[PDB]
């Protein structure tokens, strides 16, 4: 059948919101009130991949945009990028591996591990207004835990 998708927002465990701030750029900052309209709405697709009770393979598209979070090597490192696709062909159930995250539920928080690069996670910095990135440890100063708000 089709691929199933839900609209949602993400906030890091510091309670920073995510916003589209430049061509292919997502930023984490503290947001409340009117400015909350600026936050990015995701279409989270439930995709093909290895699955267990608390580990669910997803793709993260931007709502009604042909843009997906993806994990690729750049200048020889696992990095997070926003990648454009053919809007006729996406989303699909069999997303290419660079688009797949393992959504992991631990202690009432979510982590998003790269399917392509084991133990690399969607991360934010403690500082305001810095890029969302792929970080090679769910330990230390960078933030790898999120919560998920469901959107109409
Ligand atoms: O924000 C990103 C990647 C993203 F979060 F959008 F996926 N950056 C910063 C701008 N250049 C690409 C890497």
């Amino acid at each position: 059948a089709p691929v199933r998708s839900l609209n949602c927002t993400l906030r890091d465990s510091q309670q920073k919101s995510l916003v589209m701030s430049g061509p292919y750029e997502l930023k984490a900052l503290h947001l409340q009130g009117q400015d909350m309209e600026q936050q990015v709405v995701f279409s989270m697709s439930f995709v093909q991949g290895e699955e267990s009770n608390d580990k669910i393979p997803v793709a993260l598209g931007l709502k009604e945009k042909n843009l997906y979070l993806s994990c690729v090597l750049k200048d020889d490192k696992p990095t997070l990028q926003l990648e454009s696709v053919d809007p006729k062909n996406y989303p699909k159930k069999k997303m290419e591996k660079r688009f797949v995250f393992n959504k992991i539920e631990i202690n009432n928080k979510l982590e998003f591990e790269s399917a392509q690069f084991p133990n690399w996670y969607i991360s934010t910095s403690q500082a305001e207004n810095m890029p969302v990135f792929l970080g090679g440890t769910k330990g230390g100063q960078d933030i790898t835990d999120f919560t998920m708000q469901f959107v109409s």
